[PDB]
Order: C-alpha cells, then structure tokens, then sequence
C-alpha cells in the first residue's frame, strides 16, 4: 500500500489525477491520494502563506511557521518527503522506481521564490527529504511537478497507472504517401530486432547525444 | 496573444490549466487554451483510435487516420506542432523562451505507446513540429507533459513579465525551532548579501547540478 499527501494552495490541480486512480486499486488497499489546502495551517485572518524574503530583491518567500505546522500533522517518521523546486536534484526514472515502493510520500509544492528553507532543514531531522527537479525549466508552482512524480511513480506501482525508442507504426501499411518500413512486416523477427536497434541508435545520436 | 490546442483522449485531466497562473493569464486574454477530444474525429461506433503495432512488441499505437483528421482541422501552416515523448529533443528553459513568442501552439498528447510515426512526419510537410521529452523519466500519456509545457511557456510570454541554482530563501520569523537566518541576510550590507547568494548558488550547483557546471555526474 502507497500513501501520497499532496500539500498546496491550489488542491484543485490535483483532482483530476486522484480521480483517475482505478477504484479496484483504491478498494484494494494498493493506494490513497490525499490533497491538502495549505491555508488550512495559516494563523491569521487573511490566511497568509507567504512574505517578504530576506535580505531583499524581488518575489516572497512561502513561511516557516505554516509549513511546519502543515508537516507536523501530515508527516511520521515514515515520510519521505518531496519538496519539488528548480534547484533540485534530478528526479529521474532511478528516483521513481525507488520511491514506488515507500510507504508515504508526502509532496510539499511551493510557489512564489520557494519555501523557507528551514522547514526542510527541520524536516530533515525527524524524517527523510528529497528537493527535486522535473527539468531545466521554470514553473511557477510545484503542483504541475507533483503530477508528473505522482504519474511517473504510481505507474511502476502494480495495479494502480540509455538509448531512446526509435518509431511506431500501426495500420493502414500506406498512409498520405508513407508508408510501414516493409521489415517490420516481413517476418523476420531477428532482422526487425536489428532494425529496430539502428534505428533506436540514430534517433540517440540526433536527439539526444548526451546518452551515448 | 496566443492560442494554445491541446488535443487528447482525456480532456478532463487538462482542466487544471485554468488554476493559478495559466487560468489568470486566460482571464486575462492573453491566452486562449482550447481542448479537444480525439475520438470527436473517429467514425466507428466503438471510437477506436488505438490498434496493435507492426512489427511486434507490447501495447498499442495510436492510428494515424484519426488523428490526422484532428491535425487537419485544427492546425496550419503557422502552427508549431508540440509533441510531447520520452524519445524527443528535451524540452529546457530555452525552448519556453523561444515558444512564448508563438502565436498557435497545438500539443498532441499520446496515450499507449505513442502516436504512429506518420503523424508527425506528415505534419511536417506543411508546418513546423517539435517532438520533446519534459525529462528522464516516463509518463502514462502527453497530458501532464502539456501542462508543464504549457505553464512554463505561458509565464514567459509579454504581458505577464539562470545557468546556476538559486541557493536559499527565508523571511520571518529570523528564529524559529531553535533555526537562525543567515545572519548576512539581516545585516543590511547589500554586497555581502550578493556575494553570500552567489556563493551559495554555486555551492548548491556543484552539490546538486555538477553538470551545470561542467563536472561529472554522480
Ligand atoms: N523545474 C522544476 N521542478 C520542480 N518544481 C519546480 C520547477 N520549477 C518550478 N517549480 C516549483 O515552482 C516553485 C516556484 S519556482 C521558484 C522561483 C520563481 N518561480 C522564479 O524563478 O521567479 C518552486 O518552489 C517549485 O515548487
Ligand atoms: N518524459 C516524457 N516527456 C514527454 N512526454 C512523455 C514522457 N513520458 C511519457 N510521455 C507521454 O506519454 C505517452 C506514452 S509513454 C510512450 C511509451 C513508452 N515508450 C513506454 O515506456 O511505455 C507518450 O507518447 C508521451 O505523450
């Protein structure tokens, strides 16, 4: 069984992904997704969740205060906490096929210029805690990162969701003028495998050369 | 302004484009982000846009027909055709920079194994595409793939406004659980905050980004 709690200021980013959970999964005790407001730790009438940072320039910093009081009540000493930023370590398909098999996740998505970077520090003390990064790209929140970690991580789970895959192709044969390459229909499984592989080198070395 | 297509057999999961900064800057009209069902081009009873590859192998293919259909309706010989696959060129900060000027962006998301070949190759004959990876891991299907394209782009684009990890961040209280900010950064001295930053950008860079930075990779 995998528990994920997600903790953000827009929850309704995440529905869509915890309504396509199969319901036989979620019967069956395989997965849980939780989505948290993060104002309901805030402390003042105008439900603050962010301010100024320190030392100055631009943007706000999310507060210490109300993520700590958030990851008190949602964390255990199980939790492996995912706080997702551009300033991260590298989520690769390494870190989701190790995080499938946790107990709980808990995802901490920040917004504005990040989170005071106490609350990991003190996380960090009483539980484990991974600041990662989706790609070399700028979001404005963490939520579109949480549902590309719940995705990629919950479809190694069974029963819930070094050279690069070269084409596909399906019926009909010819189409707009292009047509199947005739070794995928020719019978010849050791010669498609061959084929198949070239073609896997080729579209590495054009798109990705850094793989090789 | 620019206007943004997306086309997938789950127009439910992009409902989140209209929370926090896409959703503002679509009421803002700067954007206009429409979402169309794929099987609305499909003429069979059963709306079947999949069916087994050639040449063998797990899964299914998306069919060519169906969405070539889509593609003709919906884009032109303007359109920049976004791709979303774990096989494509990465999808980086300058790739965002560069779309955010686009005025149609159409982004066809794949389920199963992906989309025939065909489709892209056929797209390319009258308009420019670009098959990108958002990064080293795998998804089920293009839909979360589109929302980080999509939000990293829209945050770019005129009306809304490096090579380093930014380090920290804090603001108040200056103690809590026993924690200190930095004292550099109470302390008023603007340069020895910069210096301070910038020290600790790159330390995080080597920490976390060696190869930012021109160093091996763990
Ligand atoms: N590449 C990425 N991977 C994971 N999370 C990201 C991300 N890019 C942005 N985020 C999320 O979005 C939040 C704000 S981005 C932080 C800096 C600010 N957006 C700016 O540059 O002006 C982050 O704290 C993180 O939660
Ligand atoms: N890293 C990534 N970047 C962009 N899109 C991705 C992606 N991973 C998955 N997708 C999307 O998800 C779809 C199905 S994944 C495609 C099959 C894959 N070879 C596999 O291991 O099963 C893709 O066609 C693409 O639209």
């Amino acid at each position: 069984s995998m528990k994920i709690d997600v903790v953000t200021i827009f929850p309704e980013y995440l529905q869509p992904v915890r309504q396509s959970l199969p319901g036989k999964a979620i019967d069956a005790g395989l997965v849980d997704v939780a989505v948290h407001d993060l104002r309901r730790w805030t402390h003042d009438v105008h439900k603050s969740v962010d301010d100024s940072p320190y030392g100055g320039g631009p943007g706000m910093v999310m507060k210490p205060t109300v993520w700590g009081d958030a990851l008190d009540e949602i964390c255990t000493s199980e939790t492996l906490l995912v706080v997702p930023t551009p300033a991260g370590y590298p989520f690769t398909q390494e870190t989701a096929w190790q995080w499938s098999t946790e107990d709980h996740l808990v995802i901490a998505c920040g917004r504005y210029e990040g989170i005071d970077q106490r609350v990991a520090d003190d996380a960090a003390t009483r539980m484990r805690v991974r600041e990662v990064s989706i790609g070399d790209y700028v979001l404005n929140g963490g939520e579109a990162a949480a549902l590309v970690i719940i995705e990629a991580v919950l479809r190694l789970v069974p029963g819930v969701l070094s050279l690069l895959e070269g084409p596909s192709y399906t019926r009909p044969p010819s189409w707009r003028g292009m047509d199947v390459p005739p070794v995928l229909l020719s019978g010849d499984h050791a010669k498609i495998a061959a084929w198949r592989a070239e073609q896997s080198r080729q579209r590495t070395i054009e798109r990705r050369p850094d793989l090789l």
